[PDB]
């Protein structure tokens, strides 16, 4: 009764996440204090996630702690942001970026503070976390961490739609495709998959829609890129036979990304469409149209 596709048990995740190396003076301490004193194994947490903030275009920050269920992250604020730029640059190349649209941001100054003050600010953050949980258990909106299902279709099918954010990430193509009527047992490995017309219409788009699983760097005979703000994709064909005319009205983009241990994940970037006047037969520019999309049934 193992999980045939899992690299890491939930317990191993928790152990490594808390014992991670850091260069910030207060980080390891704050993170452990929070999580240990929070003591709630139903609350999902993510450490050291790079994020985008709505309206800060092409800017990348670092959330030292992020809480996917509660729309909340913590920033341990180090006067010096230049040094974190190594990590950030790495995360950008791996596309380990979470669009934290909708998230409440909290801060804890990393500098000029006593142990005692840190303890204080952390106890407050923790109560704020417990509060957010209950504001939501109270409205029936809280679902307990489901680690086994973290990269599968299940939560998206249950919600009815999906949005860019921490949770709309998929292990395999087929996980993503199961959100859009894919019923095959088998795996899908190619770069694209056509929605049936009943599905496209059902989920509220029009015309011809595909799911695209692009690698947004230079690979094979494509030199592809994602824009600094994450709203434009450019696609450069490196082979003449490969040049084509775009015939899709919408592409649902599940981009290839990699985690810290370099395992492949697919990250929902939103729904895109071709920008005709900005494109040619060799280079195409797709602009983002929606950051959210309904899930089939």
């Amino acid at each position: 009764h193992h999980h045939h596709h899992e690299f890491m048990s939930k317990t191993d995740y928790i152990l490594r996440a808390l014992s991670k190396i850091s260069h910030k003076r207060w980080e390891h301490y704050i993170i452990n204090r929070v999580v240990h004193t929070l003591d709630d194994p139903d609350i999902e947490f993510v450490c050291q996630q790079c994020i985008r903030k709505e309206g800060h275009l092409g800017k990348i920050y670092l959330a030292d702690l992020l809480f996917p269920q509660l729309n909340l992250y913590l920033e341990i604020d180090e006067a010096h942001h230049d040094s974190n730029d190594a990590r950030k640059a790495d995360a950008v190349r791996r596309l380990d970026i979470v669009e934290a649209t909708g998230f409440q941001e909290e801060r804890i100054p990393a500098s000029n503070i006593t142990l005692s003050e840190v303890n204080k600010l952390v106890d407050e953050f923790v109560r704020l976390v417990k509060d957010k949980k209950e504001e939501l258990e109270n409205q029936g909106l809280f679902f307990r961490w489901d680690y086994d299902e973290r990269y599968s279709a299940k939560k998206h099918i249950n919600t009815g739609y999906m949005a860019v954010g921490p949770n709309s990430v998929f292990r395999y193509h087929r996980d993503a495709l199961q959100c859009f009527g894919y019923r095959r047992e088998g795996h899908h490995q190619s770069g694209g998959w056509a929605l049936p017309a009943e599905v496209a219409q059902s989920i509220g788009l029009t015309g011809r829609v595909m799911v695209w699983f692009p690698r947004l760097y230079e690979a094979g005979e494509w030199k592809n890129a994602l824009s600094a703000d994450g709203n434009k994709i450019t696609e450069q064909s490196l082979n003449a036979t490969r040049n084509y005319q775009e015939t899709w009205d919408y592409r649902i983009v599940m981009a290839h990304s990699r985690d810290e241990l370099n395992r492949t994940l697919y990250r929902f970037l939103g729904v895109f469409a071709i920008d005709v006047d900005k494109s040619s037969d060799e280079v195409k520019v797709f602009s983002r149209v929606y950051s959210r999309v309904n899930v089939y049934r």
